[PDB]
């Protein structure tokens, strides 16, 4: 319908104002952007997908979230992505895993504080239709 367009429309908004709000963040400066191959050139061969918050903006546009659910994914994707590649007792990888972690803690308490369950729960039925 029209109240359903507009419905996924206020979902972008808020998707792509909770990942704006990660992605000016210092610590998560890491997962902005696709890794860059020659920093990292087995990360292709280790990680199934790769997940990033400038990726995860695109997908809000391609209108490839119907779900507040669905866009979490991708988040807990960019975090476990980072546990998975970064497994070791190195600071470095105690740092990033931290990050990654903190970066999820941040969405989901954003989303506590923010969505609005009922609206989620029609957005979850709307999709539900199809
Ligand atoms: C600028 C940039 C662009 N693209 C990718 C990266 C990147 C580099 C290293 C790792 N992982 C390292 C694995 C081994 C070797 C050192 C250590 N353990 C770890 C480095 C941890 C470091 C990352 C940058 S920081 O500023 O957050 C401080 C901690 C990377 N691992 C990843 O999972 C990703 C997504 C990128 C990346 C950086």
């Amino acid at each position: 319908s029209m109240q359903e367009e507009d419905t996924f429309r206020e979902l972008r908004i808020f998707l792509r104002n909770v990942t704006h709000r990660l992605a000016i963040d210092k610590r998560f400066r890491v997962f902005t952007k696709p890794v860059d191959p020659d920093e990292v050139p087995d990360y292709v061969t280790v990680i199934k997908q790769p997940m990033d918050l400038s990726s995860v903006i695109s997908k809000i546009d391609l209108h490839k979230y119907l779900t507040v659910k669905d866009y979490l994914r991708d988040i807990d994707l960019i975090c476990s992505n980072a546990l998975e590649y970064n497994p070791d007792r190195d600071p470095g990888d105690r740092l990033i895993r931290h990050r990654a972690c903190a970066l999820r803690d941040t969405a989901y308490a954003i989303i506590k504080e923010e969505l609005d369950e009922d609206f989620e729960q029609l957005c979850e039925e709307i999709q539900e239709s199809r």
